[PDB]
């Protein structure tokens, strides 16, 4: 189960490179250079990293600073063959993002969001990146009368607008996807899941620039089925980029490496990114536990890419079985795939066979069979078959 | 704090008429006519009913007996004026539906589901319902193989576009909600929040006959924001109807009195209604709790309508307040309002107060207010100013 | 992994004998007489059942219907070899305890729990039972003032008493298990976790007659960790009973099969009954789902058995491999096992290297090495080393 | 509603003083000299203030520097005459608490642990505290082999004998309260509940001189029902201190000031304990949200003690209403007062009344009248009778 760099496993500068503040605790780890993330990241078969502006570049710095920080970066990406295939705005670590970016109450605010946010879209075009993402963490509320949200998916709608015809004056072909959240930092967030984000980009002025990053934990933040909400987003066709890790239920943003939390349901994502054939970055957003030394942080970030793998072979050997291949036409997941009336609305009106004479007595006697094809799964994953 | 019919208060029949069997226990109250429910409803003020097909035609009736039962309710309805604004179909309780409606993995189930919803679209229509209500409540898997979600939502959309397709035929002018739930009767609910409901809508043939019915203890159940996706329904132009209800967090669908469970997402949800203007039906979505006898039943509807009257002006207070429209200018409600750059993106762009020289430690150090905002809603929901 | 009774795996009445009745639907399956579940969980490699009064004789049964059921029961245990080694009584079904059995607000409803539990002692001695489960599912509360909690302890702890009296004045060996749960179908049930019914088992008259039936579903529907929640049961000496299911995190109590759920809760509960030898019955207290037919009921019992026994040979080969054994040691388990200050408070109190000589950035900065461990454990857990 | 120190309203010096750093953001407010938060506080009417020590002490100060802060606190105390009822260790801000401080895997840290809290019960006891409160927010888990539960709790059941031991051999008048919460910083937390510490506290040494410091946004973070949780820690007489703040359900700690949140719930809290009579410090453990500046602090302060106040003369006419009085008896609250069985055992045996003659369905038909019960408090609460 070694990983590769044509797997597409990617991680954020911030992901390994996080120090281990916490809100009850101060650092147990120092910083890390960005170039020796990369050099470390590239041992260990990844395909990539991504960025926030802030991470890549410390804010406030000089033009010659930034310059300095910049060709360090791309050298260790010629070094190693790297790429980065994403790149994303810190619009919440800074004071003046308290109340928002896009949808801060205050204009002045708002505007300079836009313009770091235009800033950084230049740097990600110039290293080569695909999906610029934004995450609204700090777009929210915690009581209600501060945000009146129609008036802030107004303000949200402007900014995405504006960076839209920003990328399109410039020719750039990267595309925008947002990541959803449905709380914390602030008590609750816009755009909280995947089926609000996407119900939101049908309401811009042009959908088709924009996908969603959905979050594992996230998703399950919520106590939602993430699988779930990938395959509406893959219905959809706006999966332009994902975020792997674990989450042990409703609780705080915990970003386990990828596979622990909800086992089950990641060798379920797995097994649907694979069928889809999803081809993006197999982006992991997680933080090694801040009980970990240096060691620890890469022992880590291995293991998210070994979890995939091992996930993958196991959902592939479950598809390929004939006794599951059986087991799944028992419990009628070929009728499914049917159109249920491809013969017409007045077809059906008048086939008696769908109501008159229909034996809904007999029909509900068949029993799908799903616990055995679930048990098929179960042994499938643990490797007992 | 009395209801009149004008306030547009209704009541399904299976709320006042719920007998209290809960997966533990058989029922605590005999079932009820809904002759007597329309009129014991009328007498409290409220202003109309709704119904499923099998709560006002016992299931499997003859025609005779199909159209004794109607003809008893329209007279009900004549000797009371209470009008029937809403109706829906039970895809639920009969075991055919055991693996779904629209979505059963055995297409002739499906078919059957589509048959029994549109004859009784037809019902609604004679009956005077402006809005038919989809509840999938069986649409969805206890376990990852039973269901392929990308199928499950193509048969989705082949459903609703075919009712959609049904509606036109006959110059109809229903319309459709769709009612969102995450769980329960199944491990994960098919469109699981007012977000995945409304992204799905927009993949339908005609969507603009398609909105959503969002309930309070549904959206809940996650652990989301209800006036939050309440505003982004009223955003996207879909709040075609509402379930109101209470519900204490994250746990089994409650189901209690408007008003009880998160009293002060009650408050901002009536405050967005009223703002806003809904001007549907303020329907409750309902159970009185199977302690109560006949007399708490009604006891528990009048509850549900008083409750959203003394919110009403609780919210309309606070609105009206000088001192509240003082604490909002101070925390920049009024600059949210505004747009953040209708100068356009080159002027934004060469706007060197929006970057360059933008001062973010004197912006950083703005308070925004919220919490003496927060406290005078308080007070004007607990009438202490 | 083929069961055998030696392991020790036995089933509720009412888990394979559900007929799938649930809020929303009728249901699915007809009814099971006992004589035949019990041959086919005896045919599966069970070693046992257990039973609810009302699940064994019909409630309102003559005591010559009673004297029939019974003996019925007691010849197919017979044929089998199966034991009994666990009873309750049903206080939840009938209306007549809608507001509870031991705590409910009607002195006369409290009086007859009691002597229908009494009634149901005597048969389950009868019967062989070692262990007396209370589920207090309907004690609790939808609203504030409907209980007042201190009162309803007083009746609860009055209960307990009164029938750890009985046994005593009977000379029986059996003892009480409580079964806690945090709602459903109350809103909130009294004694909801683990921890509160230890903590109020200690205020009981004998407390070392009562311990505690912990359900693995009951804690995660708190957000719970339920192998914690177990060790801190170990600790105690009170793990009399355990329930097996399984779980999908915070929402209604979903009773599905052990292993499905939190399958890493699973093996993490697993190894800790092993390391611990826990000697008590290995029982499961499942649904199986209302999808399934009777075939799919007996999939679904033989699913359990098999998960419980892949999970057992797991851990039992995570424990005993010396790399792991040596990643236990580098993580410092060995001196947690420590004792912190067998020296004594004084000794403590003057040794200079616990304070004023301790060099707490080198103790800072030695990682934990957690990670490496747990990827370990899910290695181990795959198959995959 | 005016606050006055008769009131007992305290605050911890970390709450007002809470720079608003959280895992995604920066401070946003100053640091607060203590002396300045006494002022301020006692300006606003509170009783007294709370601390860790390294918050009135800099961690690592020298002794010099350490009797300074402590003489600048004093003469603040002395200005006001605020008051010090409770203070606490800080035993997981630095990183060598990573892994816990009482049940740190790696025994020196368990040993300065105890230390570090030894040297600041004496200056807690020095400067009037009558409570030390133990918060372990360090102990606990994010995955299953980390940790122990059983070595765990063997170790913290040590740490609290010793300080048990320590308090008596000094003569100290003060006593212990352990503050539960179920996850957050760790995965889970070792004793999550204010069952799961009341269980622990049976086992200690000396069991009389613990009880809890139960926190309503951390019962809530289960979802558990924290008017239910107070009642049972009043019920085995272990209230000794108590934290109040607001949460909305299950998610991060949000900590937000009492009376935001669930409203209801606070309502219901405050009924039982001013009803209970319970006379200790009213505390507060709330962070004014990082969005206000300095004047917002101080309001979110004076927001916490006016809703208590608010919340307690509401709740005072409700009990007082002999409408109320009236609908508790048709509720049969006075009933569930009542002895269940004080005739005794056999007297309860050998009543036909009980059993033989039980008429159940006259019993069931009978409805508890709580709803009516319950819109009587909402209309108390909302001053709307
Ligand atoms: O892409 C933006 C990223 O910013 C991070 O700091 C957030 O915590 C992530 O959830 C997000 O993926
Ligand atoms: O509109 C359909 C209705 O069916 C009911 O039985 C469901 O429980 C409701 O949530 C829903 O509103
Ligand atoms: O032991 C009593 C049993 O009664 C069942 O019907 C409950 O649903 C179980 O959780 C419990 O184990
Ligand atoms: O008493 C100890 C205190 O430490 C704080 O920093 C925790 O966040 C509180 O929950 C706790 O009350
Ligand atoms: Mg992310
Ligand atoms: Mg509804
Ligand atoms: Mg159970
Ligand atoms: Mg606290
Ligand atoms: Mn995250
Ligand atoms: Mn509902
Ligand atoms: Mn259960
Ligand atoms: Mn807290």
């Amino acid at each position: 189960y070694q990983p590769t760099p044509e797997d597409r496993f990617t991680f954020g500068l911030w992901t390994v490179g996080w120090q281990g503040r916490d809100p009850f605790g101060d650092a147990t780890r120092r910083a890390l250079d960005p170039v020796e993330s990369v050099r470390r990241l590239a041992e260990l078969g990844a395909h990539g990293v991504t960025f926030h502006d802030d991470d890549l570049i410390p804010f406030g710095s000089s033009d010659s600073e930034r310059e300095e920080h910049v060709k360090r970066f791309r050298q260790a990406l010629d070094d190693t063959g790297m790429k980065v295939p994403m790149a994303t705005t810190n619009l919440f670590t800074h004071p003046v993002f308290k109340d928002g970016g896009f949808t801060a109450n205050d204009r002045d605010v708002r505007r300079y969001a836009l313009r770091k946010t235009i800033r950084n879209i230049d740097l990600a075009v110039e290293l080569g990146a695909e999906t610029y993402v934004a995450w609204g963490g700090r777009e929210g509320a915690e009581s209600g009368g501060a945000k009146d949200v129609r008036d802030a998916l107004d303000r949200m709608k402007e900014a995405f607008d504006l960076l839209g015809e920003y990328v399109t004056s410039q020719g750039y072909d990267i595309r925008f996807a947002i990541e959803p959240k449905p709380n914390e930092p602030r008590g609750d967030i816009l755009l909280p899941t995947v089926g609000h984000a996407l119900a939101f980009i049908e309401r811009l002025e042009r959908p088709e620039l924009y996908g969603v990053n959905p979050e594992v934990g996230h998703e399950q933040m919520a106590g939602l089925n993430f699988p779930h909400g990938i395959a509406q987003a893959l219905w959809a066709g706006k999966l332009f980029h994902i975020d792997l890790n674990g989450q042990n239920g409703i609780k705080y943003d915990q970003d386990l490496r990828f596979g622990a939390g909800d086992l089950r349901a990641a060798f379920w994502l797995v097994d649907l990114l694979e069928s889809a054939g999803y081809s993006g970055p197999r982006h992991f957003d997680f933080k090694p536990p801040r009980t970990e030394d240096f060691d620890g942080v890469w022992a880590s970030a291995a293991g998210c890419m070994r979890n995939y793998l091992i996930l993958k072979e196991r959902a592939a050997a479950f598809r390929a079985d004939p006794e599951v291949q059986e087991a799944l036409r028992a419990s009628r997941l070929d009728e499914l795939a049917r159109p249920t009336a491809a013969d017409g609305l007045q077809a059906l009106l008048d086939d008696r066979s769908a109501f008159e004479e229909f034996d809904v007595d007999a029909a509900a006697a068949r029993g799908m069979a799903f616990e055995r094809l679930d048990q098929l799964a179960m042994d499938h994953l643990l490797g007992a078959r």
